[PDB]
């Protein structure tokens, strides 16, 4: 796991033990109201993250609700099921919300993380491609007030170095998290999708949980795919 930090431009690579200690800090930090630049490096196998780009029709934030977030949650699975990666059993993975905090000139943006379930770089272009096949996504977005529905996730999003959680640019504000699902896949029962908000969220360390390269998360437990 490789870190940028890039308000000191320097590096890191840290192990398990570290990292979480790494993470213990960071996380105090953010608790503290510091103003953080971390970046990790997604590697070619680790959790998957989209970035959603939004052009708005209005200066208003749309309202997201988890009715709509949960709709998006099976949809997204729908597309990673669909790679022909995932290990047979019964298994948990997680979706996290992080928002942007106001709309600006028209400009919104979400980050939908999915830490848990590793995969390689090239499925997830693949999830991401095939995301935009999805005319219940873009409906979805449209109802919400998004003027580009076809074109608002970054085909990046595979590659691209990500924010750990409380982490922003300079000049930016960071991404906050608004609800957490939790998502059951039972290849002997392939139909069954349940999808719940995940209990005390706020108990956890967000910034561990939430790191697409963390393997020792409390409530993200990795799920190895194909
Ligand atoms: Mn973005
Ligand atoms: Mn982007």
């Amino acid at each position: 796991t490789n870190i940028i930090n890039r308000i000191t431009g320097k590096t890191y690579a840290l192990p398990s033990t570290e990292l979480l200690r790494f993470y213990e800090h960071l996380e105090q930090c953010r608790k503290q109201g510091a103003l953080m630049y971390f970046l990790e490096r997604q590697g070619t196998y680790s959790g998957l993250m989209l970035d959603y780009d939004l052009k708005l029709n209005t200066n208003a934030a749309p309202s997201l609700e988890s009715s709509v977030l949960s709709r998006l949650c099976h949809r997204i699975f729908v597309h990673i099921k669909n790679s022909s990666v995932l290990p047979e059993g019964s298994h948990k993975i997680h979706f996290f919300f992080t928002l942007k905090p106001e709309a600006v000139q028209g400009k919104y943006g979400f980050h939908v993380l999915i830490p848990g379930l590793k995969m390689a770089a090239s499925t997830k272009k693949s999830i991401i491609a095939s995301l935009q096949h999805d005319a219940t996504v873009q409906k979805i977005l449209h109802e919400q007030g998004v003027a580009n529905p076809e074109s608002c996730l970054d085909p990046h999003s595979a590659s691209v170095p990500s924010l750990l959680y409380g982490s922003s640019k300079l000049n930016h504000r960071p991404y906050q998290l608004k609800t957490g699902f939790e998502l059951v896949f039972d290849s002997s029962d392939p139909d069954y999708i349940p999808i719940h908000q995940i209990k005390n969220i706020e108990s956890y360390n967000l910034v561990s949980e939430l790191s697409l390269t963390n393997e020792q998360g409390s409530l993200v437990r990795p799920v190895y795919c194909a």
